[PDB]
């Protein structure tokens, strides 16, 4: 009847966020944003895009980290996988290259469990958790997955973004400030069992 899996969680005081050059996007806008998602999906099909949820704790109240640009959009660490590329080494491939340390030290990523799919049906901003009615050919498909942090690491955070420590109440039903997604992580985290170390 304990059916839940279980996480470990550490205080955010167990992390070290370093500093390290911008990390610019691919996109200028959001117009260039949709101009180059077309230009793909003619080439190699739907977009694959892979986002990790990292979680930590600060007295026993869980947060998860987000990225924020300058102080802008919130955003999940993550990003678009090349056509062929496993969805898990690719979503550890950019995890690295975000938050990855100047002296070139390898995190131990630990990514165990799925905890969405979202689907894009055009070239525009609206994204479901399922692939909407008569959509044959979504544009994007979204993965994300929970990832278990090590007790201690440090983090090299472009200079470009902050890393800042949500927590979930700030999330829930804050769609205007996070989006739909990043909105929905309270009631997605709900069935983990997390130990607060
Ligand atoms: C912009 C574009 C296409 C992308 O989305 N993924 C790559 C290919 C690599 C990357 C991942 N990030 C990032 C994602 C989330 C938070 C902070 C940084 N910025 N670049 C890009 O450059
Ligand atoms: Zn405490
Ligand atoms: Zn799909």
């Amino acid at each position: 009847s304990m059916l839940e899996r279980t996480i470990n969680l550490y205080p955010l005081t167990n992390y070290t966020f370093g500093t390290k050059e911008p990390l610019y996007e691919k996109d200028s806008s959001v117009a260039a944003r949709f101009q180059r998602m077309r230009e793909e999906f003619d080439k190699i099909g739907m977009r694959r895009t892979v986002e990790g949820v990292l979680i930590v704790h600060e007295h026993r109240l869980p947060h998860v980290l987000l990225l924020q640009l300058g102080t802008t959009f919130f955003k999940l660490p993550g990003g678009e996988l090349n056509p062929g590329e496993d969805e898990v080494e690719g979503l550890k491939r950019l995890m690295t290259e975000i938050l990855g340390r100047q002296d070139g030290v390898l995190q131990d990523w630990v990514i165990d469990d799925c905890i969405g799919n979202w689907w894009r049906p055009n070239f525009e901003p609206p994204q479901y958790p399922y692939i909407p009615a008569h959509i044959t050919k979504p544009k994007e498909h979204k993965k994300l997955f929970l990832v278990q942090l090590q007790e201690k690491a440090l983090f090299a955070v472009p200079k470009n973004y902050k890393l800042v420590a949500a927590p979930l109440f700030e999330l829930y039903d804050n769609a205007p400030g996070y989006g739909p997604i990043i909105s929905s992580l309270p009631q997605l985290l709900s069935r983990f069992n997390f130990i607060y170390n």
